[PDB]
């Protein structure tokens, strides 16, 4: 209890942390949980602490402003420390201060809306290998596991749009291509390696020293010469890579190469389980609310008739398709928090928060606030309507974050998501099987994964 | 060999480290001599590793002010790290960064030269005690051990002008106040335990984490109840303690009352062991040249005739006093180096530092350069003289560092250490012995200590 006496001090309320643990004994229910019982006991600002890291929530949509946007660069600049990375440490979502800031600017022309424009109809191509797939699983009759299809279709979008390479990840499953890159997980903060290091934050430098990394150190040797060989066989002869390989061809210094295998790395960890878990959320809330599910796909015939091909303004037209999107991700927002370190000795919307205290942002447990959310655990696309999206505070509902750190892929993940449920949507219905779980259990673990994998039927239209 | 690599590709010169230790293994000759063979062997810049820890040393004048002055509060503001300290951290001499500047500030007005004057008679008190005592030492008529008869009276200064505590350290060597300043002695870099944190830096979070600390729990624990009694015995009824407790009634916040224990215990630690180890290196200077010792003495003898009290202004006054304790510390600067650690990627004099990169300045190495001091391993009291005192570079010559962080006691010590000389001289004359250490072998460790104690004759006048 070396710092266990911070929050009593400020007169911050907050359950008891035993010593040396602290509150990590109530992650038994998982985050989601914890940090709804806790906006509960305590209202609108408390405190706990990871280990003897302490931790300060806030739910005051004034207040969030300044932590993502205000106080951004000034005070609440990193994200909560985390390791051993190893070299890593280059990332984007990883590096700090002005590391982060050199980063953020020789990235961010990659993800503009003119270069997603251009990936448009690479993308769109394995939304039809996506189809013959599923169709062979149409005509077997039976339950379709979906993030197997749709891990496929992730699988496959990300290989071409970050390096070129064009493979049918589900008809190829012993690809070498393919077999790094399954071998690259979602990190769980609540198993046991990631708890050790919350309650032993002092182990994180032996580890670095033993070369140990949380990124497995094959599929990262595999990455780090696959680019220096495709840099080196593209060169010389409109993917993530090539934009990168662009951008050292001129803040203020050009990508390294180490430097450019670290991105990559970071998009397709991002780009892969995210995408193919929201979309299983997605299909889970179509098949168990039918009206919805037609509802879409008239709306989909409208835009594009005879099973016409999406293109980059014929889905940013459909707007039922983005309200379906919008309220999936209410609520299974990946992320389940946001969270910054604090940097300074600050005074934010009149309340003192002192160095070293991370800042937390309970994103899962304000999706589901009914102060701002009308019947929350309940699936209604029509709080995103035009006429309602008004009453939506933008720092409530936060699936992507906020402030100059956000997610910089946001509106690629929501392009490569839309074509997916687009060309899906256009030659199949999904009715919900006997071992359908209904209602979905979320994970008791750290990801926001369902207990047991969704599975549905398929029929061809 | 983590980052061994890194001078090799800047091109910068240096002898070749092993893996995991470095360059540790040249240390067993100790820091001054390294360094002086080292600005042999490479130039006016070179590199070596402390560890996985990169050291830059420069030895250009000009890049030492970029450093030290122009580029302090830029990017070199804080010194190497090193633990585990404890709630030592709030000590100014070990805070870093904003935290630094903070206390900086609250301590500055307390060594104005305003506040020194005031100390003066209280100071010159204990002269008389030191006196004394060494006349029953002169009349023991056998060889009298410095660092006894001068660490008795530093301890008597220190207690006095700290705290206001006023005993005679030497006739009672057994008082409470007395013991504990005694058991706090100067940290050898090159000792076992702290070469081990050089080559183990990540066993630093280890100890932290199990409360040791490289101050001794006791000595820091009596002290931080004796200034919470004295806040609380002097209240209500010219001391270090008085000007802090009169801070804390007004950048920008007050003093706090740990902060006030971390200043004391660094005020302790800075007068005690210095300035009796700069009195003995006097001593020994003047009784190895006789010439010196009578000079001194007459000149003393005419701003103080029949033996007359030393005032501050008196003190000032003399400035072959002041020749003679300034060649004195060329020879023999307690501090060796000055260090500053790079907190960004800057360019400097021509010259890329990349961050983390602890830049280092051989002070010892540059006192006994011939390319700027003539005969330098002679003690020539002259090159200080008001004719030549011009040819001295301000950035070669550094015993009190330089810059907004140098030693905020220079001027303390300088009027401590020279009114013992004055009252020494005024009845005494210092012969050598036959055990006296002729020339003086300085100590092979990581302190600027002799290898024997000095001994030597005192006759009375
Ligand atoms: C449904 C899909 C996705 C969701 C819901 C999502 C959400 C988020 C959230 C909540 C954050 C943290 C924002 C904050 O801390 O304030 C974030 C950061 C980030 N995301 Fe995403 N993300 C998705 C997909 C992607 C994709 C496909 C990429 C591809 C590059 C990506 C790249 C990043 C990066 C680089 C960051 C860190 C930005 C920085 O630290 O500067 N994300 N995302
Ligand atoms: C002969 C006596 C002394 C010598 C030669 C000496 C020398 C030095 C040197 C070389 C430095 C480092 C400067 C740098 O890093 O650039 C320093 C720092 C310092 N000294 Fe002294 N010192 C002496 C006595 C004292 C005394 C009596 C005090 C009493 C308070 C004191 C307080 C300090 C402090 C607080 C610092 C750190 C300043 C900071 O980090 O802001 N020193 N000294
Ligand atoms: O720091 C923390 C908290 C540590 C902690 C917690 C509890 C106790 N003790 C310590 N967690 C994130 C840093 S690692 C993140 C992990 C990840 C998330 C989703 C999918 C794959 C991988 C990652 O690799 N992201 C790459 C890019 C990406 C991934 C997913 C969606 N968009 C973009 C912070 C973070 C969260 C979300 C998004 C980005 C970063
Ligand atoms: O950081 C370092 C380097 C660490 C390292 C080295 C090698 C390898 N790996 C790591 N060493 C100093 C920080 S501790 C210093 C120790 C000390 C010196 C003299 C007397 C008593 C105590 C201290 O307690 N000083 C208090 C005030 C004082 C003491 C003496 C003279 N004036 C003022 C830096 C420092 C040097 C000199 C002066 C101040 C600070």
């Amino acid at each position: 209890t070396h710092s266990h006496g911070l929050f009593k001090k400020l007169g911050i309320p907050g359950p008891t942390p035993l010593p040396f643990l602290g509150n990590i004994l109530s992650y038994h229910k998982g985050f989601c949980m914890f940090d709804m019982e806790c906006h509960k006991k305590y209202g609108k600002v408390w405190g706990f602490y990871d280990g003897q890291q302490p931790v300060l929530a806030i739910t005051d949509p004034d207040m969030i402003k300044t932590v993502l946007v205000k106080e951004c660069y000034s005070v609440f600049t990193n994200r909560r420390p985390f390791g051993p990375v190893g070299f890593m440490k280059s990332a984007i979502s990883i590096a700090e201060d002005e590391e982060w800031k050199r980063l953020r600017s020789l990235l961010s022309p990659t993800f503009t809306s003119g270069k997603l424009k251009e990936m448009v109809p690479i993308i769109a191509q394995y939304g039809d290998v996506l189809v013959r797939n599923l169709r062979r699983e149409a005509e077997t009759g039976k339950p379709v596991t979906l993030k197997d299809v749709f891990g496929a279709y992730s699988m496959d979008v990300i290989t071409s749009t970050s390096f070129g390479v064009n493979i049918d990840s589900l008809n190829n499953p012993q690809d070498p291509f393919v077999e790094n890159t399954k071998k690259l997980l979602r990190f769980d903060f609540l198993d046991p390696f990631f708890l050790s290091i919350t309650v032993f934050p002092f182990l994180i430098p032996i580890l670095e020293v033993l070369n140990i990394c949380v990124f497995p150190r094959e599929v990262t040797n595999f990455l780090r010469k696959s680019v220096k060989r495709m840099k080196e066989s593209r060169l010389e002869d409109v993917d993530f890579l090539q934009l990168m390989i662009d951008s050292q061809n001129s803040s203020h210094k050009a990508l390294s190469d180490l430097e450019l295998v670290a991105q990559s790395i970071i998009f397709i960890f991002a780009g892969y389980e995210t995408t193919s878990s929201v979309l299983s959320f997605i299909m889970y809330e179509l098949a168990t609310h039918p009206d919805v599910q037609q509802k879409l796909q008239e709306e989909i015939d409208a835009v594009l008739p005879n099973k016409a091909p999406p293109t980059y303004d014929t889905v940013l037209q459909m707007e039922y398709l983005d309200m379906v999107v919008n309220e999936t991700l209410r609520l299974f927002p990946i992320a389940m928090r946001l969270e910054r370190v604090c940097k300074k000795d600050v005074e934010i919307n009149g309340m003192f928060i002192p160095k070293g205290v991370v800042v937390m942002i309970p994103s899962y447990a304000l999706h589901r606030d009914p102060k701002y959310w009308t019947e929350p655990e309940k699936f209604l696309p029509e709080r995103f309507s035009k006429k309602n999206k008004d009453n939506i505070d933008p720092y409530i509902y936060t699936p992507f974050g906020s402030g100059p750190r956000n997610c910089i892929g946001m509106r690629f993940a929501l392009m490569n998501m839309k074509l997916a449920l687009i060309r899906v949507l256009q030659n199949f219905s999904f009715k919900p099987c006997k071992e359908t779980q209904i209602p979905l259990k979320l994970s008791l673990g750290g990801l926001l994964q369902p207990e047991k994998p969704v599975v549905l039927k398929v029929e061809s239209r």
